[PDB]
This record gives C-alpha cells, structure tokens and sequence, in this order.
C-alpha cells in the first residue's frame, strides 16, 4: 500500500489538473505529448477550464470499442506548448485485476485526496448511466459525484479512470495502453 | 511519504470512527481504554452517533492549558465494551514538526481519504474562531468543512487533530501525551 500511495501522489503531481466543463468538476490525467482523458460524461467542448484556465480543445475522440460500444472515455488534444510526461508505459494492453489499489482525486471539491479502495475486479459488462458500457473495473468503495476522472493506480500501474458508482461500488473505464497508438 | 501513507491507513482502520453530533459530522480517534478525543467545537452531549450508532458519553472533558486557556479538544469516555488498542505510545510529549504528514479522514463526506498536506510547522499562537488557541500546527492546504477530527500522522507518529482552517491553511491541535496521564 505504501509504496501504490507514492507512485499515485507522484503521478498526480506530474500529470494530473483540475478541469471544469459545462458538465461539472473533473480530475483530468495527461497521458503523453498534448493528449488527455476525461470521462465520455465530461463531454468536454471547444473549451475547457484547466486549473481555473481557458484551454483550448485541438481535438476530442469519444472511445469505443469494435462494436462501436461507448468505453466511456474522451480523449482530449490540448492547445498549450507543454507536453505532459510520457506515461504510456505504466499503461496495461488490457484490464488489470488488483488486491489493493488507490483513487487518487484532484478537484475543488477533493483536492489531493487519495483512497485505499482495495481489491480491483474485472467487471468487463455493466449498465452505466442507462448505457451498456465495457471494460470496467470494480471496487467496493462508496465513491460520490466530484469523484470522476480519479486516477485508479497501484505501484508503477496507472489501471483506469474513475466514471461512476451506484452508491456503493465504484467503477473505471480501463485506460489501455492501444488507445494511444 | 510511502510508510506514513501505510502508518496511517493501519490507525484509521484499528482507531478511527465517524461520529455525529449536533454540531455536525466528525473523524473521531480513539486513544487507550474507552477514551476517544474530538475537537472542541464538536461539543459533544451526553450521547453521540458513533458509525450511525447510538453510544453513551460517561466523561467529557474540554482541554485548556495552566492559564485555563482553550486547547481545543475534547476527551470523551464512551459506553462500550470494546476497548481502543492504547495508542498512547504514538503521541509526542511536546509539538511535532515534521516536513511530510498524512491527513486522515473518516466521515460520511470523505469516506477513507488520505492527504498529503506537506510540512507541519509549530505554530503555537492564533486565533481560531475567534478564540485565542495555543499548540497549533499548521500545514499549507485548503482544508474544508467536514474535515475536522482529521488525523495528522507521520511514520509511526500521530501528530494532532485537525480543528480548523482560514480556507487556506490547515490546523491541528497537538495531541500530546499528558492529556492522557
Ligand atoms: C462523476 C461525476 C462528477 O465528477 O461530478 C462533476 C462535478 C460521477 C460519479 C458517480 C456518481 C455517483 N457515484 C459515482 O461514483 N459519475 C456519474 O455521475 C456518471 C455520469 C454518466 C452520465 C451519462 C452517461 C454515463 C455516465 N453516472 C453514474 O455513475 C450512474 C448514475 C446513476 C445515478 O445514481 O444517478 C442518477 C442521479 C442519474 C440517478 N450510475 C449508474 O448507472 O449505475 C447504477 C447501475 C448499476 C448497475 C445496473 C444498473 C444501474
Ligand atoms: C471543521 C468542521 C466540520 O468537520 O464540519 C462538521 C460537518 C471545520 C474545518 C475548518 C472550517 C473551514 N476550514 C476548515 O478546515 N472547523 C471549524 O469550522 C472551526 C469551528 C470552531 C467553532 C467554534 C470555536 C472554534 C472553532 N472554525 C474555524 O476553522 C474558523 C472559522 C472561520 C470561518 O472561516 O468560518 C465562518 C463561517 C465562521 C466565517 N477559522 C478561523 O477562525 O480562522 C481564521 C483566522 C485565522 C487567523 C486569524 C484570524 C482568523
């Protein structure tokens, strides 16, 4: 556990921001040159504020897989000269299983925040939102609204990004490695 | 920032609890015996919500130094069998400085999350709420409502409890060993 808070807090330092849309509040994680995600329910615009910042959108790719089912994730090309750190490599070809990880929240309302949510389970299928979603991972852990975009990690992996609950587990969209080239 | 993170997950889950008062809710710490400590302010009656459950208060006495002057803590003996593991050993004799702690909080608003707040300084002096209040230790961070009760540790050290802020910085009363004979 301790050294799965170390990786997370040094993670969220150097790839993680603040991000408002017209949709509310997110954690947003940088993944490599001017690309990051945001859950699909950000529904991010022309525009985003990026830590209290007018950030410009280049381009914005809503994911799903083969079938042209929703995976729940935006990726978001960012006007700005930095380039986050690289981290495709902490990023897993498929879903991780896990028997402790941490959530690692970066917004107003939880800002530097981090949860042991223990044991992280494939969950693949589940009705989200009202919508068919796969590829999700689960925690019993009562995870709330301020929550979405959390970084799900454990020591040197970066597992998914935090997009809902039912009020009593919580759930990441899967961040693979092949949704970034 | 690793074991701190480890330290701390183990106390909250061994002595830690959420309770409720009229005054709102709190992360509540157990220290030896039956004994358990709040801040002040909570002003706890004669019976507290303790993890939703109705629990008697047989003692509660407000903590004030030699010249009477508030500490801002409140020590509470509850009615229950279970006895808290007696972390006597893990409080200081005087004020802790430390340039990495944990802030740990347990209530319905921030279930089992854990923060960063960086260095701990003695800051002895300030007014809080008005009142003059002595043995402060403060960290930079935007600590919030519904945080006080929170556990300030470091590896193998239980600092304080957090009492208050100013929206900016954080405050801790210092959880020292002789309140506890
Ligand atoms: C993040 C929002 C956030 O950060 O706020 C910005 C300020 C939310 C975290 C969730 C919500 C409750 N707990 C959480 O961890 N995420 C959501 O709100 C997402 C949003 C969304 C929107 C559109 C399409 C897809 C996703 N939704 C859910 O988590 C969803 C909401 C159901 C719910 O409880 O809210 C109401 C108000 C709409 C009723 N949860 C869900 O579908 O799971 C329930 C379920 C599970 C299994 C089978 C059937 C239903
Ligand atoms: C914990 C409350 C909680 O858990 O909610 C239960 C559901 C609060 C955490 C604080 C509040 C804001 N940020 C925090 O970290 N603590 C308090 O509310 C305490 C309560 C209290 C009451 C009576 C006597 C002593 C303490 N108070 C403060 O933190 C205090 C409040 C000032 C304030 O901003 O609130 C208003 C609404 C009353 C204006 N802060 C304070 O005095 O510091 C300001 C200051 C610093 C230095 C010099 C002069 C003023």
């Amino acid at each position: 556990m301790g050294p799965a808070f170390e990786f997370a807090v040094a993670m969220m330092k150097r790839n993680s921001s603040t991000v408002k849309t017209e949709y509310g509040e997110f954690t947003m994680l940088g993944i490599y040159d001017r690309w990051a995600v945001l859950p699909r329910h950000a529904k991010p615009g022309p525009t985003i504020l990026m830590n209290d910042q007018e950030v410009g959108v280049l381009d914005a790719k809503e994911l799903v897989d083969k079938d042209g089912t929703n995976l729940e994730l935006t990726l978001l090309k960012l006007n700005r000269n930095e380039k986050f750190r690289d981290i495709r490599g902490f990023l897993a070809k498929e879903e991780v299983e896990v028997n402790e990880a941490v959530l690692a929240i970066n917004t107003s309302k939880f800002p530097n925040m981090y949860i042991p949510v223990g044991q992280v389970t494939e969950y693949g299928f589940l009705n989200l939102g009202g919508t068919p979603t796969k590829r999700m991972l689960m925690y019993n852990f009562p995870t709330r609204a301020g929550q979405c975009g959390g970084v799900l990690m454990s020591t040197g992996k970066v597992l998914g990004i935090h997009v809902g609950g039912n009020g009593h587990q919580g759930f990441s969209a899967a961040l693979l490695k092949h949704y970034f080239n």
